């Protein structure tokens, strides 16, 4: 003996669940849908007869849908029967469902059908961004590509909804979005290397000064505009071509300062405050660490190669190799030295040469580092 | 009239399909799968006898399931029977699919339920992980809970596989498993702001001096566990929520600085050398943004809010259950006010310069 109240608290807290709103919505063979309401108790009905009467009355007063009449003598009802959506969402006497609904049907025949089952079961996606940016976004999804950008920056790639904050407030739900029509490789991946863009706010670099007393913080970040005007205190700098082998650098070094994590923009060694100091390049072992050598040796024509040797490849080649997946280029690339050109070439040949920064003796390169301070 | 190796490839490239994997494993009712074979042409059987000949003996090699027979005088089979997976995956005779369903059939008895749709139609998710990994991550996404960490570092919140580089190699897995158990709520928060998981490194921040000569450079970036060692320059501070909006911010201020982008994590505020400082906490005005104003003034009872104040919300209009510690009495009650008004979010970005620099410069004394 359920009132219709209690009903309609019920189905409120059904729609809670994904299963139930993927099933009302994405599913026209749900309908139709009874529900059983109850016979009364027979000791309340001798004890108060008045209890069961405003029962019978109460349900007198639903209009919402159709209920199921039937005589036992006083007839009761026992089931209640809901055809249309439109029934239901007005059987739950919520505002909050009666909303939701609202914005889920709208979103449902606007959105591509492949995108249906995520957006119910998600509800959180949606809950904050307007309609419009949904109902937008979900168009953008469809016409991407992976590797769609090749080389283009971010901005670029919106056909007219670019606008200045698109993007950032709608990765999230493009990432998603993608990631079902892909098979999950966006998220794997990343949105911004899986559409083979390029963001170029200030591709940050790392800056550890090695000698205490240099700057007053231990770990800075620079960004490489920033760096394309600015004096550097020190009268030593090093570059170091991978971010995580911090470590592998000396506790202490005097009056020398180290940029890793530089990548491949290295177009801000082109400067009058840079000129004047020695530079020396610490990279990995491969042909793309060898056009990165050269590119510091044609801006600056003083860097001087570290741990860049033929030898150190002899004694170390049986730790950790790996074959690069691509070829940098199929000759010596400009700028290098003759030494430089040779083991350029003898790294060709080989089949299986990718000898990383990580996997180095700490000892070697403190007594290399300490000789190039020498 | 297609050869058995004609089905079996035309079966592999239906199993690239996410609608047909998810048929053949998470449907036992989707058997039998019976698959059409078809009538030889007549002018083909009148011109090449042996052809439709070889055909049939092609027929009789194979011996994955079983075959529908019908006599036609020679008789032709018309139909496949196909009863188990196993005779599913033979029927496909290629080796990625063959590995594929082993993993596949394996990770499902074992990982809950919640992923298994997510696994079948997901693919790439589990295709460069070991197995090992993933079960475990399974594991550890039924056994997590919104803020679980409530301050701690993410090495200790997992159970025993914390290792080294775990996390950093199935952090986008475990985002994935989460948000499909929280409706999508990992995602759009981010999985370390939704467990409440701050690392001490790794978390940087942008710090732009606000008058020349206090500060080396321009723009800097420092981690969260640097602000909370290193002394701090000039004698105010000014802390903002979004990042990005620097460009709302004046242009000089005497003896100022502001930190950027401080997001959740806000410890680092109790240190000896901030002690003694005039600082502002400008975030946003939400839920989120009070809160974390009381976590601010927590840690630092003379924060002095700017841009909270119920008029400049009301000029501009078209968490816990009660209210958090450490509000004043006007910003608890703006806290119970804004926590039925409507959607009441409201970004920094969206504030006119005109009143912005003229309350930064109200507070800059």
């Amino acid at each position: 003996a359920k009132s219709p109240t209690d009903i309609g608290r019920n189905l409120a807290r059904q729609w809670q669940r994904s299963s139930v709103r993927l099933e009302r919505l994405l599913n026209p063979g749900s309908w139709p849908q009874s529900l059983n309401i109850g016979k009364p108790s027979a000791r309340l009905f001798t004890d108060n007869i008045q209890a069961v009467l405003r029962h019978v009355e109460n349900w007198r007063s639903v209009n919402v849908g159709k209920v199921d009449w039937e005589p036992v003598p006083i007839s009761l009802p026992m089931r209640w029967h809901l055809r249309s959506p439109s029934e239901w969402i007005a059987a739950s006497d919520d505002p909050r469902v009666s909303q939701e609904y609202a914005q889920l049907e709208y979103l449902v025949e606007q959105v591509d059908s492949a995108f249906h089952t995520l957006l119910v079961a998600q509800r959180s996606l949606w809950l904050t961004r307007t309609p419009e940016e949904v109902v937008a976004t979900a168009q953008l999804a469809t016409q991407l590509a992976p590797g769609c950008a090749q080389g283009r920056p971010l901005r670029l790639l919106a056909e007219h909804g670019v606008d200045t904050k698109f993007f950032e407030r709608n990765a999230t739900l493009l990432t998603k979005l993608l990631d079902e029509r892909f098979e999950g490789a966006a998220s794997e991946q990343g949105l911004t290397t899986f559409l083979d863009a390029f963001e170029e706010s200030s591709h940050w670099v790392l800056v550890v000064p090695l000698q205490p007393g240099l700057l007053p913080f231990k770990r800075l970040r620079l960004t490489t505009s920033e760096l394309a005007e600015t004096p550097l205190p020190g009268s030593r700098l090093l570059v170091v071509e991978n971010e995580q082998c911090v470590h592998l650098l000396p506790e202490t070094l005097p009056d020398t300062l180290a940029v890793l994590g530089a990548g491949l923009d290295l177009h801000w060694l082109a400067s009058a405050h840079l000129a004047g100091k020695q530079i020396g390049y610490w990279g990995d072992m491969d042909t793309w660490g060898l056009l990165m050598l050269a590119r510091a040796r044609l801006h600056q024509p003083a860097v001087e190669a570290l741990l860049m040797e033929q030898e150190l490849f002899e004694q170390h080649s049986q730790g950790n190799t790996v074959v690069e997946p691509a070829k940098a280029l199929e000759s010596a690339p400009p700028g290098l030295l003759a030494d430089e050109a040779d083991f350029y070439r003898y790294l060709l040949v080989q089949e299986r040469g990718r000898l990383e920064q990580e996997y180095l003796p700490k000892a070697q390169v403190e007594l290399a580092i300490r000789k190039w301070a020498r």
